[PDB]
C-alpha cells in the first residue's frame, strides 16, 4: 500500500496470536511494543527518545505480522507511549520513504 | 527520491538562513530541531516520546526547504536529542510510505 501522512500511520499488526494496533516509525531504529508477554529468554537494552533513556527487554526472532505481512525479527518490550514498528521491521517487509 | 530504510532517513534542510541535517520521522507528529533562532511569535509546548516530556519553542510559519523542496509549517525548538522532520512537514512535500 501507499500510506500518506496527513494522519498517523497507524496499522494493525498481529503477535503472538494478538491483533495490536501500531505506528510505522522511520525514525525509529528498532520495534517497541508496550508491555505484553513473549516467549523465550530475553536480555536488556537502554533504548533513548525524545525523552530521554529507557530501560526495555529485548527478545528476538519473534514472529509478527505488519499490515498482512510477516516478519520474524527482534521486538524490545517496555514503557513506550505507543507501539512502534522500527526500522529493523520496516525493512523486512519491504517499505521505503518517496515524495 | 525513493529513499531506503537500511539506514536512518537523513536529509539536508535548509532553515532560517541554515543548512542542517535531519531524519524523517513518519511517527512524528511535529517538526522538532535542536536549539536555534526563528524569527516572530513563538509559544512554549510540551512533547513527549520515549523517555518523557520534553520543553519546546512552538514556531509557527517557518519557511524550510527539506531535500529541494520548499514547504511551511511549524517548528519545535528544544533540547531533542536529535533534529525529526515529522509528519506535518512531510505531508507538504508528498512523502509516502510504500510496501
Ligand atoms: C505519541 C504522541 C506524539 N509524540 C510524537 O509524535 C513524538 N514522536 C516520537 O517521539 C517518535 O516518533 C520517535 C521520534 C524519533 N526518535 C529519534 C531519536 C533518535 C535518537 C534518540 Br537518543 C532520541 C530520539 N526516535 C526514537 O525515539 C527511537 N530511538 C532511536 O531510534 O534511537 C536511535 C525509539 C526510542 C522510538 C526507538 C516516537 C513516538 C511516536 C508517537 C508517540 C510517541 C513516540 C514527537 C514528534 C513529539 C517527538
Ligand atoms: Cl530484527
Ligand atoms: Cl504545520
Ligand atoms: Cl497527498
Amino acid at each position: 500500500p501507499q500510506i500518506t501522512l496527513w494522519q498517523r500511520p497507524l496499522v494493525t499488526i498481529k503477535i503472538g496470536g494478538q491483533l495490536k494496533e501500531a505506528l510505522l516509525d522511520t525514525g525509529a531504529d528498532d520495534t517497541v511494543l508496550e508491555e505484553m508477554s513473549l516467549p523465550g529468554r530475553w536480555k536488556p537494552k537502554m533504548i533513548g527518545g525524545i525523552g530521554g533513556f529507557i530501560k526495555v527487554r529485548q527478545y528476538d526472532q519473534i514472529p509478527i505480522e505488519i499490515c498482512g505481512h510477516k516478519a520474524i525479527g527482534t521486538v524490545l518490550v517496555g514503557p513506550t507511549p505507543t507501539n512502534v514498528i522500527g526500522r529493523n521491521l520496516l525493512t523486512q517487509i519491504g517499505c521505503t520513504l518517496n515524495f
